[PDB]
């Protein structure tokens, strides 16, 4: 599954600042739009 990352690992995030679904910059774990960090792993 998506536990322990694995191949079908998570990626669909939801930024609280943009209130939209995003794919985070993994090296930073931030938003690709506002670069905040306030995101939810869906
Ligand atoms: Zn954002």
């Amino acid at each position: 599954g998506s536990m322990a990352e694995a191949s079908p690992h998570p990626g669909r995030y939801f930024c609280h600042c943009c209130s939209v679904e995003i794919v985070p910059r993994l090296p930073d774990y931030i938003c690709p739009r506002c670069e905040s960090g306030f995101i939810e792993e869906l």
